[PDB]
């Protein structure tokens, strides 16, 4: 085929209430299914991983913005589907931890080990493993890691550093927390040291306050962590007009792009669920966010500009794009920031089917790392913990819930979640699979070792 | 294919500590996957419903019975996966109700449009439409509902009778909660009438209790309605034993198996959730239920025998098998029952495949209904709700929650659900589908009108 079918309307066929008005699914697919089916290599890979992302968010969001009806053009819009594991390791036991951190999830993937809780590149027994994206490198490809957390949060360093903590984020931390890698005490240094070591051709993310350290060694003792980078002939952007007058970015001009002191400002903005909040509180409707700046590129725009770099490239490229403060506003029991965050994905999403329909080579792969706290209860539910009443585009109040922890701060949950791809061995996610086994279909995709 | 590939064996592959360790697909599926691909006409339809059995469900049953990184031989073993839209419809607005009862969703699969929450065969307004079970019967088919509950509880119901309520069980509940359906009063009449009047070949499950009223009116009056069954042609059984000596069942020698006063008994046995339960309570480990008679049949037994009478007919039939506590051991916050009973569906399932397997034409799906209270925690997680320390066959701890409801009954979910096929029209539930389309999948594999 010279491409194989994205979804393309799995809405409501029409009126809810009439028979068949509910239905997605206009005919039969077992042939439309038969023509996604490829083992061609794939060219490229781009995986948009959505943290925190589980059913239950992705339902919430879509009934938000969608309706319960509705059909995410980029989310849903792909062909292949499946459940995946992704629980932990623990460190002294070498049994499992059913609900696993950000860290030692992004590193299933990435690396393709089980590892404990807070661990970034490194198994149980803290010993280091080649990532995806560094093996996507030494194979010549490009390199591309998107994300709209601070580049030293899990899962983008996962791909670019290995530090027994992923609290390692610059040179202090490290020389405490993670002495073993302080690269004072000859180890391979910090998150943020590893990070620019590691040498992505096209970096997009915030967390630029960790640059602001300083070496305590190496070749660039005394030089900030971005005095550093610029002297290794990095093109350090700071908002959407430097991004978009990057012309080219590789290995010779690599692109760095710190949107934000830390955590990027989400979209929505809306308030946190409360105790008995879908009771004695009214409906709530989010709205845009004041803080986030014009200048502060969005989850899309930086998915579209490294496309457009990176598919320089003759031999290929590598990009993880990550939805990340989903996951943070699902931690805050703030319904408004965490569905906005799902729409946002959502549209990067789009332009990696927009690539990779055209392209005919890419493999798309969206997925989360974990399931996180949230419910959608019914309107009247008595819970223990934090709801909220929504409208949503229905016109019908959808209410959520949040009651998995009386610290202050919801928390991720073990239960399998969804995984879809397209493409090039997409048909590798289909059924249940691991976390693990995502890095190895990356690898084989891209016939890479 | 003279077959098309069940799922083999997609346990972690090895040691879970080490780099692979633990994968669960060895190879590359996209030709095993077009292997499952077909279209040719199923002969015989095998629904299995976890009622309430969404993937934390799937997930928690995994770990404490296969530990983490096994396997479901009947549950897991299934090719062909998606996510399905399951809401509700508000009676007054015809606008979504995010969080669908055992009832709506039974009849969105069921008749293939949406309804209001505790309707059974109407829709919004009232008009019935024929039930998949219904419509394979004209056709020539064969017809077998099987369950854990009541017979007359929802899922079962569903597909036999039409009430405005389904809370109208027998004769008197219908006179009051459901007159425009009394029988007397010129309606179809109770649940348990009308499921009588439906004579589907195999009908097993529990709720004997109903059967004990007498009609209201007419050509039976007076008359129990367990004594209607016996005046009708029925071959009524109790226990294990009758069962297994049942060698015919059809429209001249309907069988009906009622094998419990009301539910039947859950399979094993554990302390209730309890606020704090993971942490001033130890950790549990569930035994078999003492309650439970060696008389009466598992979900697997029942769900045998029927497959054994219904593959008589030279024109097919159709079985939906129901594991009806899942649920209810969720809403009770029970969590060795709620496993208990995900192992005993599992079983059935291994047979449905079995079958399926052999015959070569049969299509298997097993889904859920809708969502559950569930969540799989840390162990140190300090919840609102109730939680409770579980023994895994890994040996570690898994901590469940459920803390969506102070009222005392734990509450369904709206997050979409895991759908799994396996042979003709497979394809069907792959993507993100809708309950409703489940119906009219039924449909075309049967080529039924
Ligand atoms: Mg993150
Ligand atoms: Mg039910
Ligand atoms: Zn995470
Ligand atoms: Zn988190
Ligand atoms: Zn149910
Ligand atoms: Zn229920």
């Amino acid at each position: 085929t010279p491409e194989m079918p994205v979804l393309e309307n799995r809405a409501a066929q029409g009126d809810i209430t009439a028979p068949g008005g509910a239905r997605r699914l206009t005919g039969d697919q077992t042939a439309a299914l038969r023509d996604s089916l490829s083992d061609k290599p794939a060219k490229n890979i781009i995986l948009l991983i959505g943290d925190g992302m589980g059913d239950s968010e992705i339902t919430a969001a879509r009934n938000y913005a969608e309706g319960a009806g509705g059909f995410f053009k980029g989310i849903d819009a792909l062909p292949l589907t499946g459940q995946y594991t992704h629980y932990a390791l623990n460190k002294k036991t070498g049994k499992p931890d059913y609900v696993t951190d950000c860290a030692a999830s992004a590193t299933a993937w990435s690396t393709g080990v089980k590892t404990y809780n807070g661990a970034l590149g490194v198994d149980i027994h803290e010993k280091d493993h080649p990532t995806i994206l560094e093996m996507a490198k030494a194979a010549g490809l490009a390199t591309g890691n998107v994300s709209t957390a601070e580049l030293q949060d899990a899962t983008p360093a996962a791909l670019v550093a290995h530090v027994t903590s992923r609290k390692c984020y610059g040179p202090s931390a490290t020389s405490e927390k993670c002495p073993g890698n302080a690269l004072e005490k000859g180890g391979k240094g910090s998150i943020t040291e590893q990070l620019l070591n590691a040498r992505a051709d096209v970096t997009l993310g915030g967390g630029a306050k960790t640059f602001a350290e300083t070496a305590t060694a190496g070749e660039w003792q005394g030089k900030t962590l971005r005095e550093q980078a610029q002297a290794r002939g990095y093109q350090l952007v700071s908002d959407a007009a430097s991004l978009n007058s990057v012309t080219e970015a590789n290995q010779q001009k690599p692109l760095l792009g710190l949107f934000a002191d830390g955590n990027m400002p989400v979209r929505w903005l809306g308030p946190k669920a409360t105790y008995h909040g879908n009771i004695d509180k009214p409906a709530v409707t989010c709205t845009p966010n004041p803080q986030r700046n014009d200048s502060v590129p969005t989850l899309a725009q930086m998915t579209d500009k490294a496309i457009e770099l990176l598919s320089k490239n003759e031999k290929g490229f590598f990009l993880q794009v990550e939805g990340a403060s989903i996951d943070k506003q699902d931690h805050a029991a703030n319904p408004c920031g965490q569905i906005g965050e799902t729409v946002d994905l959502d549209e990067a999403v789009q332009r990696a089917l927009e690539f990779a329909k055209k392209e005919g080579n890419t493999l798309v792969i969206v997925t989360a790392d974990h399931a996180h706290a949230s419910q959608i209860v019914a309107p009247d539910t008595k819970a223990p913990g934090l709801t909220q009443a929504l409208n949503t585009k229905d016109g019908a109040v959808m209410v959520m819930s949040y009651g998995n922890s009386e610290e202050d701060s919801q928390e991720h949950t073990g239960s399998q979640l969804r995984i879809a791809a397209y493409g090039p061995h997409a048909a590798n996610v289909v059924g249940l699979t691991d976390q693990t086994d995502l890095f190895y279909t990356m690898k084989a995709a891209l016939g890479l070792k």
